[PDB]
């Protein structure tokens, strides 16, 4: 349309006018503000076979201070797009301004609650209040796109934009999204829209005038986001009418999931991420995912492939810190669940296989393709009798478990046939599912068939590679059309069977945890057992340089096939040394395939490594790996200070300097007041953390109660004091986002002064689902209140939250990082705080009544250099009946972790190097707040490592680290 360098037609995407099944992830940047590590990321994606990555940008960091964009240092989308390129990984942006994404606010900054219109709709303030932020990341993103020389060939308008609600009804609105495509594109994007419907109904489809993408694309989550029971397929949860749907809503374009689950999000006092990953495993990876190709899905993105950290509160509070989400990477960015490597698979399988694109999906069937009803299989035929078919077979009730025995008859271009042909039968075990192919080719030679799934093929001058598996347990077979005889080139050939019939060579084999590779004219095909192969890589070998290069038929054709260990992510030709950077968690016998004709000798990491040859060309080496001492310090006999960070409560606080909430009105246009003013913060400008609230009156002597009604999100917690007196806390739950309470109060002497402290902790704002809900203006607070004898307005309040509110004192770390704690706004989390004449406490001693206490200390790092090493912040909470308490973790400044003790479930923290400085000193801070009247204290905090890993990534830079500096108008 106005560019040639991305295009389409009914079947796939072009890029650079040659057609790629794009295999995305999603990653978003600032949940790893360390730009040194998004290369890493990028890597472990560009192994998996993917081409692509999806990313959110989040408005509420970039855009704190209504009226000033700011996106350097750490919030720079440069480094990202930098080490895009780098990997050769290209980019689907997606910037909103509305992502949801179980972000604070949805993306939207705390400001929007101020905002007279509805948000996602063309109500007029809004959309000028999106007007800053588009004009800057869409211009942002403009300048790297493919067109430019850059990696992004996609954009996304909007979020979801698929109902609404609540009083709302000016959905679906035409001119709503043609306004942000037509805001995009007057700033420089050409590229293709692409959207993301919450479920399949054609919303801005081709052809629906107005708001129309280019693209038409969908999401889907089949399995929820309930993971409390991981071994629980619900039944009828897989969907079989996707392509039904295709072919009515958006024939034109090709079949695209914008978001295909990964993972799933957990909610405080879930369950754990560890039990997402079990859901989500690599058993429903093979089920779900081959289920998509079975569509003739052409543009695929699972939601997340790294989740990351919802750091300094930028979450909101439907989740905690973490956002591990399950997915194939963790939040640590280790890749050794299983689903890592059964996903590479796939990922492979469609890189090298271009003849699926072409293929038309037709109708599933539980009686054409099998000779069993007990199995359900979706053809992809081919245009015509030469052309290759795909044939995606799964158990009719996809959540069975049983082991099935069956026969396959399939078209071919020799005819219809019942596979095994030599005999014997297939086999389909629990939770699997196969792509079975024919007439599939390998540079020239027609694989007439296979049962067993490819992984990868390549052509080395005049040899052929085909590398097969099977699951544990199975019998296969393969045809080779035109070849007459085979040899069985590697291990035993006992349960191997060669027989020629018709005008084709057939193989039959049984899986086993021996590699056989046999040998039928110049082909070698590998036979692997499923975990064997979990172990191959297929890096792309350039002709000059060390980048890999994007994805495409050329690179593809000259990338190599390696046998290695945890990770292999790349590898290169330097005159006549071959170059392969990988990481090691345990010795790694290694193999490569196809090593250039220059390639004399291999490099491992920059170290010449011994290498011998065998009869197959297979060159063969092995690399040590020993466990290092990893020295950390005890943090319990660390040197700590600590200071009351509640000044608040004593008779000798002046507040004078706090914002007055003396509104007589609120800008909350979904929320009417009350309370004789508002005492809404986002009215006032404070949307993130702890928040205070002061009420002055002059007591007349009737006093009795004081009933107040707080709101500060999901498992928020408040605790209330009269001057120095303490009069209750509110602990929280996991589902309570605020709480009504009547106070007794002691008696109060008539005329004179009185002041009462409220502590309220924000855990993030709403996200705005459905538009309509207006959910995001869910204000954070006091809603109502009555002091018993008086009138309401006899009590003038005054108010704080982050110091300098949307003015925000930390541009560095960005306008969440820090909340209204007094320690917090003077600053005192950063490094080299003045702690000359704290106390001498630790958090182990801790509170023996409510309160908060903030503490300080320091220790150096000098770990292993060569490795990645993951370092966790550990809690215990090994009592029955949990105390109520909560901490928040400071790394060198950065706010890693919100810890509610008798919430949950998050006990465990990681921090990345980059935050954490692996060889220097580091400054740890914790605030602690007690909710019960005995106080509060760590029993158990410790800093921990987890496997080390022998690693050639470079060296991680630090992130600026700016000091305590005190602070001009703090208090
Ligand atoms: C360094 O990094 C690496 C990554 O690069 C890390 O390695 C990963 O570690 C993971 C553990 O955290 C591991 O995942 C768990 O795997 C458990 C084992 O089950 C799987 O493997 C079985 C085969 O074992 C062989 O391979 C595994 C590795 O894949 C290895 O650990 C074993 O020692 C063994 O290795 C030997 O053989 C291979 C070749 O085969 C050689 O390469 C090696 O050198 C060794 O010689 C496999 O049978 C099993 O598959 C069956 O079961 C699953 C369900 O669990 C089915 O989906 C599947 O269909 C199949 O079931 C059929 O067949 C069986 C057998 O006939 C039959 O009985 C059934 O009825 C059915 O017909 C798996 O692939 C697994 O138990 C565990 O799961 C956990 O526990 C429960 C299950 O009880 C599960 O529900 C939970 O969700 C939970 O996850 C994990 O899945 C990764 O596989 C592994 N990856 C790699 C690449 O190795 C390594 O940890 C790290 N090191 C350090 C120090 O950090
Ligand atoms: C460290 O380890 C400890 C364990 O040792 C661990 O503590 C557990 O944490 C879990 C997860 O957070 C707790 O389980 C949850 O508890 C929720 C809170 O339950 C209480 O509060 C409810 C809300 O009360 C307020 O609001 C309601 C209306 O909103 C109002 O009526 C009330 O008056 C009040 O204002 C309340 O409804 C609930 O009441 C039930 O239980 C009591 C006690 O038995 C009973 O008398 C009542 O009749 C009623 O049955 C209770 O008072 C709870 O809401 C939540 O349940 C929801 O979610 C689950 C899904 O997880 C759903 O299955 C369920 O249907 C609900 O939707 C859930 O049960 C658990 O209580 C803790 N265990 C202990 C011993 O304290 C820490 O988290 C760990 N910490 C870390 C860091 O990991
Ligand atoms: C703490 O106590 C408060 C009440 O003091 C609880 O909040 C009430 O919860 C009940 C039960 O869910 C709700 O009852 C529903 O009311 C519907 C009608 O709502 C309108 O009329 C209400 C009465 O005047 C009014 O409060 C309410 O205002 C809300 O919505 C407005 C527009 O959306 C908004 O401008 C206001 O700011 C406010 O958010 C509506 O105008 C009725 O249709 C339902 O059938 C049902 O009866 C009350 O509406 C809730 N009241 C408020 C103010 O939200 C709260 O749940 C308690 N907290 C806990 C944890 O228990
Ligand atoms: C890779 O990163 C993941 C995510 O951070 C790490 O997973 C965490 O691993 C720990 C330790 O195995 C899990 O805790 C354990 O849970 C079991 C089950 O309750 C319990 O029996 C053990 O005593 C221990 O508490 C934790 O649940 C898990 N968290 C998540 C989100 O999955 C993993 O350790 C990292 N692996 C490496 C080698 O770095
Ligand atoms: C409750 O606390 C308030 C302060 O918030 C006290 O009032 C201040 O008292 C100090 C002396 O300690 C004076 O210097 C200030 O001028 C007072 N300011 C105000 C607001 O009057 C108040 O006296 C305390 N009440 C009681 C009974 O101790
Ligand atoms: C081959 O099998 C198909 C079923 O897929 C059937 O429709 C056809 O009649 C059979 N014979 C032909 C035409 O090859
Ligand atoms: C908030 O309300 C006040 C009083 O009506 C008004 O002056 C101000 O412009 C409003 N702010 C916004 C952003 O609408
Ligand atoms: O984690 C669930 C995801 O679901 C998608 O539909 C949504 O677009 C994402 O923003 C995220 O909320
Ligand atoms: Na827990």
């Amino acid at each position: 349309l106005l560019q040639k360098y991305v295009t389409w037609d009914e079947h796939s995407i072009f890029v650079n006018g040659e057609r790629l099944m794009i295999f995305s992830g999603e990653v978003h940047p600032y949940r790893l503000p360390v730009a040194s590590l998004y290369i890493d990321i990028f890597e472990k994606v560009k192994a998996l076979g993917f081409n692509c990555v999806s990313f959110y940008v989040d408005w509420a960091l970039l855009e704190g201070n209504p009226g000033h964009y700011s996106a350097e240092g750490i919030f720079d989308l440069q480094p990202f797009f930098d080490a895009a390129k780098e990997a050769g990984i290209y980019l689907l942006a997606r910037p909103g301004p509305y992502i949801n994404a179980e972000v604070s606010g949805g993306g939207f900054p705390g400001w929007l609650q101020r905002v007279d219109g509805i948000l996602r709709t063309s109500d007029e303030a809004y959309l000028k209040a999106t007007d800053n932020y588009a004009s800057n990341i869409a211009a942002t993103i403009a300048k790297a796109q493919i067109t430019n020389g850059g990696p992004i060939i996609l954009y996304q308008p909007e979020n979801e934009y698929s109902g609404a609600c609540c009083g709302y009804n000016g959905f679906p609105d035409g001119s709503y999204m043609q306004y942000i495509e037509d805001h995009a594109r007057d700033a420089g994007i050409v590229v293709p829209f692409i959207s993301n419907d919450a479920w399949a109904a054609g919303h801005n489809a081709p052809g629906t005038g107005a708001g129309a993408v280019d693209i038409y694309g969908h999401d889907s989550y089949p399995l929820g986001f309930d993971c409390a029971n991981p071994s629980t397929w619900p039944s009828g949860n897989l969907p079989t009418y996707f392509h039904t749907s295709h072919e009515q809503q958006s024939p034109s374009t090709p079949y695209s999931l914008v978001e295909f689950q990964g993972g799933a999000f957990d909610p405080w006092g879930g369950v754990g991420f560890a039990k997402c990953a079990a859901l989500l495993n690599h058993e429903f990876e093979r089920v779900f995912y081959k289920n998509d190709f079975s569509f003739g899905v052409a543009f695929l993105n699972l939601y997340m492939i790294f989740g990351g950290t919802n750091w300094g509160n930028l979450g909101h509070p439907g989740g905690y810190t973490s956002y591990d989400y399950g997915s194939a990477i963790s939040e640590s960015r280790n890749i050794t669940r299983e689903k890592y490597s059964e996903l590479k698979l796939l990922g492979n399988f469609a890189k090298v296989s271009p003849g699926y694109l072409v293929a038309n999906p037709g109708d599933l069937s539980t009686s054409t393709y099998t000779n069993t009803a007990d199995l359900t299989v979706t053809p992809l035929l081919g245009s015509n009798s030469s052309a290759s078919s795909f044939f995606v077979i799964r158990h009719s009730d996809y959540s069975s478990q049983a082991s099935v025995e069956y026969k396959l008859t399939v078209p071919t271009s020799a005819g219809n046939l019942t596979i095994p042909q030599l005999g014997g039968s297939l086999t389909l075990s629990g939770r699997d599912s196969k792509i079975h192919v024919t007439d599939y080719d390998v540079a020239g030679t027609n694989i007439l068939y296979s049962t067993a799934e490819v992984f990868t093929w390549k052509k080395f001058n005049n040899e052929k590679v085909l590398v097969l598996y099977g699951g544990p347990g199975e019998h296969h077979e393969f045809a080779v059309s035109g070849a007459s005889s085979s040899s069985v080139v590697e291990g035993s050939s006992s349960g191997i069977s060669s027989k020629k019939v018709g005008k084709a060579l057939v193989v039959a084999w049984d899986v086993s945890t021996a590699r056989r590779i046999v040998q039928v004219g110049s082909l070698k095909v590998f036979l692997l057992d499923r975990n064997s192969a979990y172990n191959y890589w297929v890096p792309q070998v350039p002709t000059k340089g060390t980048a890999p290069g994007y994805s495409n038929q050329e690179t593809t054709a000259s990338s190599i096939i390696v046998k290695a260990g945890y990770l292999v992510r790349s590898a290169y030709l330097d005159g006549n040394d071959l170059h392969i950077q990988a990481d090691f968690n345990a010795t790694t016998p290694i193999e490569v395939v196809g090593a250039p004709s220059g390639a004399k000798n291999l490099v491992i990491n920059g170290k010449k490594t011994q290498t011998k040859v065998d009869k197959n060309g297979i060159w063969s080496a092995s690399v040590a790996y020993t466990a290092p001492k990893v020295q950390l310090p005890s943090l319990k006999s660390l040197k700590w200070k600590s200071v009351d960070t509640l000044p608040e409560a004593k008779n000798t606080y002046d507040d004078s300097a706090w914002t007055s909430a003396d509104h007589a009105y609120t800008n909350n246009s979904a929320h009417s007041l009350q309370t004789p003013t508002s005492l809404f913060a986002s009215d006032y400008g404070y949307h993130t953390g702890a928040l205070l609230f002061r009420g002055h009156f002059t007591a007349n002597g009737k006093e009795k109660t004081f009933f107040v009604q707080t709101k500060g999100g999901t498992a928020y917690g408040h605790s209330i004091w009269i001057n120095e007196t303490y009069v209750g806390s509110w602990a929280g739950t996991s589902i309570n986002d605020n709480n009504n309470a009547t106070y007794t109060l002691p008696t109060l002497q008539s005329g004179k002064n009185y002041v009462i402290t409220v502590v309220i902790d924000n855990m993030g704002l709403d996200e705005d689902w459905t538009i309509g809900s207006e959910d995001m203006k869910n204000p954070r607070g006091i809603i109502q209140y009555s002091l018993s004898g008086q009138e309401a307005s006899a009590i003038s309040w005054k108010l704080t939250g982050n110091l300098g509110g949307e003015n925000y004192r930390d541009t560095v770390r960005g306008p969440l990082n820090e909340g209204g704690l007094y320690a917090e706004r003077q600053g005192f989390h950063q490094p080299q705080p003045p702690t000359q004449k704290w106390d001498s406490s630790s958090p182990f001693t801790g509170l023996t009544k409510p309160g908060i206490r903030f503490y300080s200390t320091s220790f150096d790092l000098d770990l292993p250099s060569g490795y990645d090493i993951p370092l966790y912040f550990n809690f215990g909470n090994s009592t029955s009946t949990p105390a109520a308490y909560r901490v928040q973790l400071y790394v060198n400044g950065y706010q890693y972790g919100k810890y509610v003790n008798n919430i949950g479930p998050q006990t465990s923290f990681p921090v990345p190097e980059g935050i954490l400085n692996y060889h220097g000193t580091n400054w740890l801070a914790l605030s602690l707040w007690a909710q019960e009247d005995n106080g509060a204290k760590l029993d158990s905090f410790e800093l921990i490592n987890t496997t080390p890993v022998l690693t050639s990534l470079g060296e991680v830079k630090s992130v600026n680290q700016p000091k305590y500096q005190a602070r001009k108008g703090a208090y």
